């Protein structure tokens, strides 16, 4: 499957969908614990991560924020 990542191409041959929980792992995000995940522009709450698929044509970003506020 085609996915946008961080507005770059990328591929994911041997799945047609995936969670953002096994996204997470398999590109092995650093730091998964404290990162945002938005998924074709909307940021994502992490206890939905389980069941928000991204297909074939999505766009994910993986933001981190970090300050005083």
């Amino acid at each position: 499957m085609n996915l946008t990542v961080n507005g770059k191409p990328s591929t994911v041959d041997g799945a047609e969908s995936l969670n953002v929980t096994e996204l997470l792992s398999a590109l092995k995000v650093a730091q998964a614990e404290y990162v945002t995940v938005e998924l074709n522009g909307e940021v994502l709450e992490r206890e939905a991560f389980d069941a928000t698929t991204v297909k074939d044509g999505d766009a994910v970003e993986f933001l981190y924020f970090m300050g005083g506020g």
